[PDB]
Parts: C-alpha cells; sequence; structure tokens
C-alpha cells in the first residue's frame, strides 16, 4: 500500500479525490499509476512496458520511478511491499541515473 507522500497534489488526489494539484487532463492516468503502486506487493509488478519502471541512483538510491506520460513520473521508495515518499515530477532523467 501507499503509506506516505512528499507531493501534496498526489496526496490530495489519492486520499480525497481532489484534482487541484495535478493537470486536469492527466487525472485518470495518474490515478491508474497510483492505484498500481498501492496494490503492488512486489516491485516487479510495476515492470510494465508503459510504466518505464526505473531504479534511481546516487542521491536517489532507494527510489523508483514510473511514468505517467511524457516526462511526468511518480517516484517512491518500495520496502516490504509498501510504497513511501511518493513524489510527482516533470522532466527526463539524465545519464548518471
Ligand atoms: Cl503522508
Ligand atoms: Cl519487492
Amino acid at each position: 500500500g501507499i503509506k506516505s507522500f512528499k507531493h501534496k497534489g498526489l496526496k490530495l488526489l489519492f486520499e480525497k479525490g481532489v484534482t487541484s494539484g495535478v493537470p486536469a487532463q492527466d487525472v485518470d492516468r495518474i490515478n491508474d499509476r497510483l492505484q498500481a503502486i498501492d496494490t503492488a506487493t512486489e516491485i516487479g509488478e510495476l515492470n510494465r512496458q508503459i510504466y518505464k519502471l526505473h531504479p534511481l541512483k546516487g542521491d536517489r538510491e532507494g527510489y523508483w520511478s514510473i511514468t505517467v506520460r511524457a516526462n511526468w513520473r511518480i517516484t517512491f521508495q518500495f520496502i516490504n511491499g509498501d510504497a513511501y515518499i511518493l513524489n510527482y515530477e516533470d522532466y527526463k532523467l539524465g545519464p548518471e541515473q
């Protein structure tokens, strides 16, 4: 399950159905990714072609990324079947990752 958020927009969407903090057009796909993270018990369940699952490195060691659309990505820690510190970002990852 999802246990914590860094990004208030994702938190409000997931917990309350409030859509103010994300692009309107993306609400359904963001909910799809959140629901996938929430129901996964192992990280490989998120290794779906359209999700572009990627473990992050360096200062982001311990985090994972999945893609909503374009460069829109949800990042999180995944530990003992639960997801933590969920964040939302809009940029492509660089070569050191
Ligand atoms: Cl939280
Ligand atoms: Cl796992």
